């Protein structure tokens, strides 16, 4: 896989964001996480802990997996770099995602994920309190 450059449009929700990528302005879905919509627990706390990421940023970079880079909502389905730490594995260290929505082909980083998951599980973090 490879890291591409993107710029921060704007902060949506706990796994998607509004970023410019090749010039045009697109939302992407993390790949391999569920973050809580807003109007459910942990879900303020996961987009407030996304925002922070991708706004303190000073380089934003998308990494698409081998598979689909699109879903059928037309949203980018991507791993998110934020100075160089991942996002997506970000949340779930923090017990603000879980692992989820893992489709052959595109799960390059989900034993990373998984990792992240069960020390957050272990720390009885957020979700897992
Ligand atoms: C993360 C991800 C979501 N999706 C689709 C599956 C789900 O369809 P349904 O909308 O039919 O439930 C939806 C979940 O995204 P959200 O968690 O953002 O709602 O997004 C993919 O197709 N591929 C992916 O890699
Ligand atoms: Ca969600």
């Amino acid at each position: 896989l490879h890291k591409e450059p993107a710029t921060l449009i704007k902060a949506i929700d706990g796994d998607t964001v509004k970023l410019m990528y090749k010039g045009q302005p697109m939302t992407f879905r993390l790949l391999l996480v569920d973050t809580p919509e807003f109007n459910e627990k942990y879900g303020p706390e996961a987009s407030a802990f996304t925002k922070k990421m991708v706004e303190n940023a000073k380089k934003i970079e998308v990494e698409f997996d081998k598979g689909q880079r699109t879903d059928k909502y037309g949203r980018g389905l991507a791993h998110i770099y934020a100075d160089g730490k991942m996002v997506n594995e970000a949340l779930v260290r923090q017990g603000l995602a879980k692992v989820a929505y893992v489709y052959k082909g595109n799960n390059t980083h989900e034993q990373l994920l998984r990792k992240a998951e069960a020390q957050a599980k272990k720390e009885k973090l957020n979700i897992w309190s």
